[PDB]
């Protein structure tokens, strides 16, 4: 089993690219798909992304989620950066057992 | 595919049980496991209940997981409330191709 660990809390201007990424202490990040979700408060948790780096209907194409082994991570990239943006974001995958394992979310705050 | 509703909002006095459910749209609620997942704000969605009513290493016994199939419903039930028990309840499950399907959530106050 493992855990997700993500930056609490990322900010950046509107217009401008950002990337909050997601690494796992445990066996290897490709061996469990990877999800992306996107919470506003009083919000329920919104798939941004599935399976490692699919969007998806209606999800922006400014959403991308990327894996790379070799710091064993999962990124999820926001570029041209709205202020509708702004929320808090969730990696989160699956362990051996299909135990479902959350990141510990990062608030991105749009400048 | 399919959707799960639950109440946005229930409160109950310390002491007592209160019982929050999520129904199933589609499909049959036993097809897939249900998990329930507590959330407060700030803070990550922790598992309460996984695979319909098991309840992980450290969840108090007061938080019980039953499926009901002939309302096509999952309950979270929470016995002896506490005031430590208020927060955002989820119920989640998965549809024919694995992806996550979250309810609504439930805001619990404890009176």
């Amino acid at each position: 089993n493992f855990m997700l660990t993500q930056p609490h809390s990322v900010s950046e201007s509107p217009g401008k690219t950002v990337t909050i990424s997601c690494t796992r202490s445990s066996g290897s990040i490709a061996s469990n798909y990877v999800q992306w979700y996107q919470q506003r408060p009083g919000s329920s948790p919104t798939t941004v992304i599935y399976e490692d780096n699919q969007r998806p209907s209606g999800v922006p194409d400014r959403f991308s989620g990327s894996i790379d082994s070799s710091s064993n991570s999962a990124s999820l990239t926001i570029s041209g950066l709205k202020t509708e943006d702004e929320a808090d974001y969730y990696c989160q995958s699956y362990d051996s057992s299909n135990h479902v394992v959350f990141g510990g979310g990062t608030k991105l705050t749009v400048l």
